[PDB]
């Protein structure tokens, strides 16, 4: 799956929560979120074997088209062909992903104060897309 | 508030679920399902004093930023509060969309065979979207 949401309004306190499952032979898969595909306020792409990078989660944003430093996480929570849920929210000093097991922190770099624009990318099937 | 979802690949016999909150003080909300915005296969509009309309769901298609003959249902299944869930689901020949209380029926007048686009509009709190 990879959809694409927009015109969206989540601010600060608020989470969304995307629930999907990881392909038996994933690759990869990335959830980016920010203003819109060129300016990303978090780029989450947990990487099984992708680019040399093996059960490596990379963070990173991404202004005008340009990507920022990358953000390596030493926690890798995720299998293929597992069915998770990914929580994520946000204020004006950082972003928080939630995973059942490990929360993964990233700090609002572009200092954004809303998220109108949602993407799910690589080898993730999407089931479900909830707003609290 | 009203999202749209793009990048979908929905093929007849998949089910779409909207589940929300209808505003307490709702005039109308629609749910819109196809290719772009002027390219609908269904336009689901649920009118509580809209248009004229009192208490009417308005089904109707768009074709080249041109709306088809507008179809009024008999029932109405909603009221201002109402949190519901709508699936909708479609092949070559119609479109099902499924409440609680009453299914509606659509022909595919565009003879349409997969949703890429989906957009909620008016008075209506989008709490999820599921994929079926």
């Amino acid at each position: 799956q990879g959809l694409v949401v927009t015109q969206l309004d989540v601010q600060p306190g608020e989470c969304v929560k995307v629930k999907g499952k990881i392909l038996s032979d994933a690759k990869g898969f990335s959830v980016n979120v920010g203003k819109d595909s060129s300016t990303l306020m978090l780029h989450f792409n947990p990487r099984f074997d992708c680019h040399g990078d093996v059960n490596t989660v990379v963070c990173n944003s991404k202004e005008d088209g340009t990507w920022g430093e990358e953000d390596r996480k030493a926690d890798f929570p995720f299998q293929q062909g597992d069915k998770v849920e990914i929580c994520i929210s946000f204020d004006a000093a950082e972003v928080k992903v939630k995973v059942p097991e490990v929360e993964f922190e990233f700090p609002n770099r572009l200092g954004m104060e809303k998220i109108q624009y949602l993407a799910v990318e690589g080898d993730f099937k999407v089931k479900a897309i909830k707003f609290s």
